């Protein structure tokens, strides 16, 4: 039970997880180190022993100490890095790779040992099988044993061999094992033996009538079908074919009935592919596999030289020089059984390599989706002032449907606490030329009443730009400034979460009698306060259906959910969680399940335990003294949870700092050194147990900077390791760093929406539809003094220049030319995402054609097939 929830739920499948030997541990270490070294791209030896040592330390911390990756990277960082800076470093990604490799390695060795425990279960000692298990295709070994010792395993071809027909196989003059040994040995150590006196046909014709009881050309077909099985079962052959196949196979796409029919060469399926090529575009293979799953196209996997690879492994191994017809007949039977067995094995080996690639690429895409979600999460709370930042007073509002003077503008005010105070409604039209001052006055009255510090806006359509511009100019006109004396900043903010929130039931129970716009503005404000909490609050299916990566749907729920969980774990462990708030601010506490060493089963227990205590925690030790936590859980998480300090003397500064309890003593000792206490007073105070006085004396003095930074971290850390043996330089650095000011913000600055993303979020037209130099139908709606004003399908404003439609090219205005109701195709020439406007050409000169195309190399892309199918495209209409 004292095991991290994520590890517990992961280990639910495997069994005997901790059962590993010294040889297993070394093989695992060297292998995982090789895998990471390969991805790290080292040069020469690179002092590889130090790297493999760091790997050993990491795997020890993970597998045996049950430490989660955040704690390891935070407090155990120095053991996973070169003593010299920039030598090497294993990132969070590497640690997650390590844990994944660890679990798969344990499951693999478990199956390997199970087959060992099945072979030795028979107690037979075979030169091949016993040698094979020396090192530790496993399923090949299982099939080999079930085929070879079908009866020895019974107490613990099958029918064909019972009939006399096996005499033909016996008469072959060489066993399949001889050929397999030659192949694996790469040389003909076992030449075949000639058959001198009887052809297979003589045996068949003689036996069929003479053995009317056991045997009856169906007999020959039966022999051909069953003998090749022995060829297909040889491990030494299959292993070599499989390996060579997986090194350079080709994966050209083959279409079906829907090919070029359901795609219309106008979709993502518009694409001799190779495994290495997928290293850059691994999603392409997912597209291929998905199209195959939906019965669109089937990717065919084959070797570079299938015919040469098979025959070159046969003429050198089985060709017969005997001119006797018997030898010719037998050699032909060898060739037929050989090639048929090869064709039989190819389907299985293909499925094996196919699934292997599917898994590898799924993980590779999971990595990128994770990293993007990560950069979405790492966003500090917005700061209203860089000079003197304080929590900001916020007033959120939404443009609505954009119908100024209608669909009354909704606004909401939220205090620094993040609590909904009051929603407003400005029905006065900001654009009514009659009395604009009406709107400007009522708005100023709102600001005067709430005195907010920031304004956020996001709407469904481009009208939001006009709304924002008006708001900005009105603010400038009224000279609205904070006590800071400068104008209130106005920023465009993301709203995806706000849209999901207002539709979500949680918002309904939170605000049962409020319109959707109010709840949306509320979510916008909250997003302005803490994006981490917002993303955390989303539910499993809703966050999964969040548009994070275009091909996110390719990954199944397990891989995507796991990848997302890793990001929440990292980012939550990047900034501490105030347990005091976590006991009651359920919205703020729900992130606890992602804190290091917590989860569903234990989050509930922890929260309930705090409720039972009915008092605020005063020191981290209380979590263990009252037995609230268990040793492992506390070790894995005590460094992240924190207590906010105030000012009662029993409380400790360290309880408001992200220092693990293990380094509290170190903190006091280094503070003592930074205080230049006399060695004798150090010993006396220590024997007296008066360490806490040191940090208070440090807090008292004003020359904190001049005294603290004077300390050389390197000397202290080197002496610490020399005397104690530990390695904590970076930890000591974090100590001294946080000893200045508690809980400095680590997340990067807020990310206001700028340009492109503004237009994208406010319009809903993808760059595949509305881009520089696109042809799109436009709705000519208004005529101007010289130009024409049109609109797109998503209310995008487009200007048709007098000359861009031959209006200025000829005489007279064109207003009489164009009419409403007819769809006019046009070509956009310029786009201004910042200004949300475009310039379009309405002339067939350009408006009258394949802007998109993948690779067209005849090998990468089959141009021959496309050219042949061009006649189908021509005839398809009449076909």
């Amino acid at each position: 039970t004292d095991i991290p929830e994520r590890y517990q739920e992961l280990r639910a499948g495997i069994t005997d997880y901790g059962n590993m030997s010294s040889e297993d541990q070394e093989l695992e270490r060297n292998w995982i180190a090789e895998k990471i070294s390969v991805d790290k791209n080292f040069d020469a030896n690179y002092d590889l022993t130090e790297f493999k040592e760091a790997i050993g330390n990491a795997i020890k911390f993970i597998t045996k100490e049950n430490l989660e990756v955040p704690f390891i990277y935070a407090y155990r960082r120095n053991y996973i890095s070169s003593r010299e800076k920039d030598g090497f470093l294993l990132t969070e990604d590497d640690l997650w790779d390590i844990v994944s490799l660890d679990i798969e390695f344990h499951s693999l060795v478990n199956k390997k040992d199970y087959v060992q425990r099945f072979y030795a279960e028979l107690h037979i000692d075979d030169p091949i099988v016993t040698e094979y298990f020396k090192n530790q295709s496993l399923q090949d070994i299982y099939d080999y044993l079930e085929f070879k010792y079908a009866n020895e395993i019974n107490e613990m071809y099958e029918k064909f061999k019972a009939s006399p027909l096996y005499q033909a196989v016996s008469d072959i003059g060489i066993s399949a094992e001889d050929v397999g040994e030659n192949i694996s040995s790469q040389h003909q150590i076992h030449p075949p033996v000639d058959h001198p006196s009887s052809k297979p046909v003589e045996v068949i014709e003689s036996i069929l009538n003479a053995n009317s009881g056991d045997l009856q050309k169906l007999a020959i077909d039966t022999v051909q079908k069953y003998y090749s099985l022995e060829l297909s079962k040889n491990t030494k052959i299959r292993e070599k074919v499989r390996s060579d196949f997986s090194k350079y196979y080709l994966a050209d796409v083959v279409l079906t009935a829907k090919g070029k029919k359901e795609i219309q060469k106008g979709s993502l399926y518009e694409d001799n592919r190779t495994p290495m090529h997928f290293r850059r575009d691994p999603d392409v293979f997912l597209k291929m596999v998905e199209a195959e799953s939906l019965n669109l196209l089937s990717v065919k996997l084959h070797m570079s030289s299938q015919a040469q690879y098979i025959e070159h492994l046969f003429q050198i191994a089985l060709e017969t020089t005997n001119t006797s017809d018997i030898a010719i007949e037998w050699n032909n039977f060898r060739k037929l059984a050989f090639n048929q067995a090869m064709d039989k094995i190819f389907q299985d080996i293909s499925q094996e390599v196919k699934d292997n690639l599917t898994k590898n690429c799924q993980k590779l895409v999971a990595k990128t989706v994770r990293h993007k979600f990560m950069t979405k999460l790492d966003q500090a709370p917005f700061i209203p002032n860089v000079r003197d930042p304080k929590i900001p007073k916020i007033l959120s509002l939404t443009c609505g449907q954009g119908r100024f003077g209608a669909d009354a503008i909704i606004a909401v005010y939220v205090n620094r606490k993040g609590d909904f105070i009051r929603d407003y409604k400005i029905v006065d039209n900001p654009f009514d030329k009659t009395n604009p001052e009406k709107f400007e006055d009522t708005l100023d009255n709102i600001i005067q009443s709430c005195q907010p510090n920031a304004i956020g806006i996001n709407g469904p359509n481009p009208k939001t730009q006009k709304f924002y511009k008006r708001l900005q100019e009105v603010l400038h006109k009224k000279q609205i400034v904070d006590s800071r004396g400068h104008t209130i900043p106005i920023i465009y903010v993301e709203d995806e979460v706000a849209i999901r929130y207002q539709n979500s039931e949680r918002a309904a129970q939170e605000f049962p009698n409020k319109p959707p716009l109010v709840k949306y503005c509320i979510a916008l404000a909250r997003y302005m306060h803490s994006p981490l909490l917002e993303y955390a609050n989303l539910t499993s299916e809703e966050v999964r259906s969040l548009s994070i990566h275009p091909h996110q749907n390719l990954l199944s729920s397990e891989q995507l959910s796991w990848a997302l969980e890793t990001a929440f774990v990292d980012i939550v462990n990047l900034v501490s969680v105030e347990v005091n708030k976590a006991t009651d601010n359920n919205y703020y506490a729900s992130a606890l399940k992602y804190i290091s060493g917590f989860g569903k089963r234990k989050a509930i227990d922890f929260l309930q335990s705090l409720q039972r205590l009915n008092e605020p925690l005063l020191a981290r030790q209380q979590l263990i003294t009252h037995n609230i936590l268990h040793k492992t859980i506390f070790m894995n998480s005590a460094g992240f949870l924190y207590i906010s300090w105030n000012e009662d003397l029993e409380h400790d500064q360290l309880d408001s700092t992200r220092i693990h309890p293990e380094d509290y003593h170190l903190a006091t000792k280094v503070a003592a050194d930074a205080l230049e206490y006399d060695p004798d007073t150090i010993a006396e105070k220590e024997e007296q147990g008066t360490m806490s006085e040191f940090i208070e004396l440090l807090r008292e003095d004003p020359d904190r900077r001049a005294k603290l930074e004077s300390l050389n971290l390197e000397s202290y850390a080197e002496e610490l390791e020399k005397n104690t043996g530990l390695r904590k330089l970076n930890n000591l650095n974090t100590i001294v760093l946080e000893l200045l000011d508690g809980f400095e913000e680590l997340r990067n600055d807020f990310h206001p929406l700028q340009g492109d993303e503004i237009f994208q979020s406010l319009t809903g037209e993808s760059e595949k539809t509305f881009f520089k130099g696109s042809i799109i139908p436009v709705r000519v709606e208004r005529f101007w003094h010289n130009d024409i004003i049109c609109t797109t399908n998503s209310e995008v404003e487009c200007v048709v220049n007098a000359q861009r439609h031959a209006g200025a090219q000829l005489r007279r205005p064109a207003n009489e030319i164009y009419e409403i109701g007819k769809t006019y195709p046009a070509k956009v020439i310029y786009i201004d995402y910042a200004n949300i406007t475009a310039e379009v050409s309405l002339l067939d000169h350009d408006v009258k054609y394949v802007p998109i195309s993948y690779s067209k190399d005849p090998s990468i892309w089959d141009l021959k097939q496309e050219l042949e199918d061009a006649e189908e495209e021509r005839k398809l209409m009449m076909a």
